[PDB]
């Protein structure tokens, strides 16, 4: 089975430098470009760069320039990132990941916990949280500044984040379900303008679920949904 294998925690101090590891297997390490991807509670989910390890050639996005450093071990077939110059704002947990729908693969993510006692598309998202009750119906909208549609196709998907496990594809292209994402879920729109729906929702359905655009680099995401069961 093909997996993504990150380490739980680092706790550094401000100032040091951390190696994350992404120990991959059950695919040809080489073949696939990989992605590290920041999430923090209020700006969702960052793209941070990604490698093709096969050649080590890499991007960044502007942002993470000189914070972040891609490398690639093909005889242990590991990606690391180095984050450098560690400070409070880099305190956030991060994902290795296969971006691209079609090869969704996210690890659990690795959480930095820098410690010391003393014209990109956005993408908002709303409402940010929200309770809805066992059968009922939770619809969550994400609009883009800018349209993430081409050729008649929105490149546009909205990913899960169940408690404790890691991120997921749930709907790629707008209206797609993902393999094995049960038929409750739907997605529409076009353009600049999208929406999620739930129905009936059920106990399991309880989740971050974020947008994401990968129609222009660099490739963004909304801030995330909050979706808990109203107990009643
Ligand atoms: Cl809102
Ligand atoms: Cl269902
Ligand atoms: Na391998
Ligand atoms: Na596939």
């Amino acid at each position: 089975q093909e997996q993504l294998q990150q380490p739980g925690t680092e706790l550094v101090k401000p100032g040091a430098s951390v190696r994350l590891s992404c120990k991959t297997s059950g695919y040809t390490f080489a073949s696939y470009t990989l992605h590290w991807v920041k999430q923090t509670p209020g700006q969702g989910l960052d793209w941070i760069g990604a490698i093709y390890p096969g050649n080590g050639d890499t991007s960044y996005n502007q942002k993470f320039k000189d914070k972040a450093t891609l490398t690639a071990d093909k005889s242990s077939s590991t990606a690391y990132m180095q984050l450098s110059n560690l400070t409070s704002e880099d305190s956030a947990v991060y994902y290795c990941a296969r971006l691209d729908w079609y090869f969704d693969l996210w690890g659990a993510g690795t959480t930095v916990t820098v410690s010391a006692a003393g014209s990109d598309i956005v993408l908002t998202q709303s409402p940010t949280s929200l309770a809805v009750s066992l059968g009922q119906r939770a619809t969550i909208s994400c609009k883009a500044s800018q349209s993430v549609d081409y050729d008649g196709d929105s490149y546009m998907n909205w990913y899960q984040q169940k408690p404790g496990q890691p991120p997921r594809l749930l709907i790629y292209a707008a209206s797609n379900l993902e393999s094995g994402i049960p038929a409750r879920f739907s997605g529409s729109g076009s353009g600049t303008d999208f929406t999620l729906n739930i129905h009936p929702v059920e106990e399991e359905d309880a989740a971050t679920y974020y947008c994401q655009q990968n129609n222009e680099d660099p490739r963004t995401f909304g801030g995330g949904t909050k979706l808990e069961i109203k107990l009643e």
